[PDB]
């Protein structure tokens, strides 16, 4: 009864499954994203001049014979970008071809695109696992739609994320239950605390013996639609210079090779439990071989921030539940090789 999605791996940065829209099904690729709640994907009617307009699959809903018109507008913004369409209704498959129709759900066709964020993302659009509360244009969302339909046992679901970038499967997300070979030991709990993102309560983050982060507590969120581990610009700095590292011309923080089995272990200390990153596992070898720090300075502002984001670096290392049966996240160690 609970639904396995197999998700694909790109670059340890991207991780994104297949899923249908209307009858016969299209097929698209989305990130399943607990920091939003909106689905979206591409539409024909997008202009002919506009380059977003030709990278990723587009849903056509004269081919459909489930789709009904919404047609409401809607504008969505966030740090790296911006994109704006109608809304349309249709039946979403689970994965394309086991598998759910979730009947009747709100969802948006994006006719305009604009950035160049888009054009590097190698999935065509974004399936929001988040609260109701944070849903533009208070859409139903996904996952709680079809718990209202009841096409799964339990009010939860769960992320495994390969690290491995050459690995299979890329990761696996589970509607209605957790995988339990892909993690070690017992699961954990955290209290969600602001019902919106899911976000939860840390105590403080530990780099190693000599520097203290989120001091006297903090908030954070795990989502899993960023890549990196993300925190207040200024905390981030003196973490990337504790470990050594220096940023490069695009931004990036770069360390040498040698010198990562030798940088302190990162402890994120949340909820009376603790979680050590190992440098192997919050640094990032990418292609020449060169070794980019886990971490990301980035300043989130008032209502929503500040906030340390627990992306895929922290969820690709620990398998991740989501329940909303009791608002709860769980963490337990990720199976490895
Ligand atoms: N968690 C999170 N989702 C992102 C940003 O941060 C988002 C992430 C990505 C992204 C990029 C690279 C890898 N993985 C991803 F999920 C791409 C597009 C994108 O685009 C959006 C996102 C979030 C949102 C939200 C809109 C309204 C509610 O608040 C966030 N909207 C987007 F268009
Ligand atoms: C979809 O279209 C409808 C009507 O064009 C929008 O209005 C919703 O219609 C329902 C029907 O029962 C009413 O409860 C409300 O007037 C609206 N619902 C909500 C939740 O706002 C609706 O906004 C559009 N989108 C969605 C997601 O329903
Ligand atoms: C989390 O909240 C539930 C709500 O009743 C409570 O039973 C549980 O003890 C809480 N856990 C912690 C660690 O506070």
């Amino acid at each position: 009864e609970p639904v396995s999605e197999l998700l694909k791996n790109y670059l340890d940065a991207q991780y994104y499954g297949e899923i249908g829209i209307g009858t016969p099904p299209q097929c698209f690729t989305v990130v399943f994203d607990t920091g939003s709640s909106n689905l979206w994907v591409p539409s024909i009617h997008c202009k002919l001049l506009d380059i977003a307009c030709w990278v990723h699959h587009k849903y056509n809903s004269d081919k459909s014979s489930t789709y009904v018109k919404n047609g409401t507008s809607f504008d969505i913004h966030y740090g790296s970008g911006s994109l704006s369409g109608y809304l349309s209704q249709d039946t979403v498959s689970v994965p394309c071809k086991g598998g759910i129709k979730v009947e009747k759900q709100i969802f948006g066709e994006a006719t305009k695109q604009p950035g160049v964020v888009f054009i590097a993302a190698k999935f065509d659009g974004i399936l929001g696992m988040g609260y109701p509360f944070i849903s533009v244009n208070n859409v139903l969302p996904v996952f709680d739609n079809l718990m209202k339909q009841k096409l799964v046992e339990k009010n939860i679901f769960s992320f495994y994320l390969n690290r491995d970038p050459t690995g299979q499967p890329g990761g696996e997300l589970m509607l209605g239950g957790t995988d339990s070979r892909y993690y070690h030991g017992e699961l954990s709990y955290l209290n969600v605390t602001r019902k919106a993102y899911w976000q939860v309560h840390m105590d403080q983050l530990e780099v190693g013996s000599e520097l203290t982060l989120c001091k006297g507590g903090c908030e954070a969120i795990v989502d899993t639609g960023t890549s990196l581990l993300v925190g207040p610009v200024d905390e981030v700095k003196e973490l990337q210079k504790a470990i050594g590292a220096v940023p490069l011309i695009q931004g990036e923080y770069m360390i040498p090779c040698e010198k990562v089995s030798s940088l302190p272990i990162i402890t994120f200390k949340l909820g009376g439990q603790n979680y050590e990153l190992h440098p192997e596992k919050y640094i990032l070898k990418v292609s020449k071989t060169i070794c980019l720090s886990g971490f990301m300075g980035m300043d989130i502002p008032p209502p929503s921030g500040p906030l340390w984001i627990l992306g895929d670096v922290f969820i690709g290392c620990y398998y991740t539940v989501f329940d909303r049966e009791y608002n709860r996240v769980g963490f337990a160690k990720a199976a490895t090789l």
